[PDB]
C-alpha cells in the first residue's frame, strides 16, 4: 500500500461538487474548493482550479491530477515546516504516511497544533500518542478514518486499511 492508496481509501472519489463531512465544497479525491457557503464561489474556484468551464463537474483525469498536487503540497508543507520536519524526519516510512494522511486533511497548521502528540510521536511513544490524538476534535468528528491513522501511528503496519 501506499499515501495514494491510502487516501484513496479515505476520501473517496467524486466528480461532482460535494460537500465534506464539515459541510465544505469539495471535489475529487478530497480536493477542498471553498471553505464559502456559495456554490457559486465553489464553481469559480473549480473552474480556476482546473483551467477549464467545468460546471460542477470533472473526469477521472483531472481528479488524480488534483491528488497528485495536493499530496505533492502536502509532503513539501511537512518539509518546510519547522514543527513537522523533525517529526517527519524521525519516523518510519508507514508512519511517515500516517502523518501525510493528517496533513491533507487538517492542513499544517491543524497538524502543527498537536504539540504533545509530536513530542510522543518523535519520541516512539506509539501506545501513548495512540491514546493522545484520540483526544481530539479531529476523533469525535471522523472517528473510523481517525481510528485508522491512529492505529497506523500505533503499529506501524498497513493493517487498518489491509481490511479495506
Amino acid at each position: 500500500m501506499n499515501i495514494f492508496e491510502m487516501l484513496r481509501i479515505d476520501e473517496g472519489l467524486r466528480l461532482k461538487i460535494y460537500k465534506d463531512t464539515e459541510g465544505y465544497y469539495t471535489i475529487g479525491i478530497g480536493h477542498l474548493l471553498t471553505k464559502s457557503p456559495s456554490l457559486n464561489a465553489a464553481k469559480s474556484e473549480l473552474d480556476k482550479a482546473i483551467g477549464r468551464n467545468c460546471n460542477g463537474v470533472i473526469t477521472k483525469d483531472e481528479a488524480e491530477k488534483l491528488f497528485n498536487q495536493d499530496v505533492d503540497a502536502a509532503v513539501r508543507g511537512i518539509l518546510r515546516n519547522a514543527k513537522l520536519k523533525p517529526v517527519y524526519d524521525s519516523l518510519d516510512a508507514v508512519r511517515r504516511c500516517a502523518l501525510i494522511n493528517m496533513v491533507f486533511q487538517m492542513g499544517e497548521t491543524g497538524v502543527a497544533g498537536f504539540t504533545n502528540s509530536l513530542r510522543m510521536l518523535q519520541q516512539k511513544r506509539w501506545d501513548e500518542a495512540a491514546v493522545n490524538l484520540a483526544k481530539s476534535r479531529w476523533y469525535n468528528q471522523t472517528p473510523n478514518r481517525a481510528e485508522r491513522v491512529i492505529t497506523t501511528f500505533r503499529t506501524g503496519t498497513w493493517d487498518a486499511y489491509k481490511n479495506l
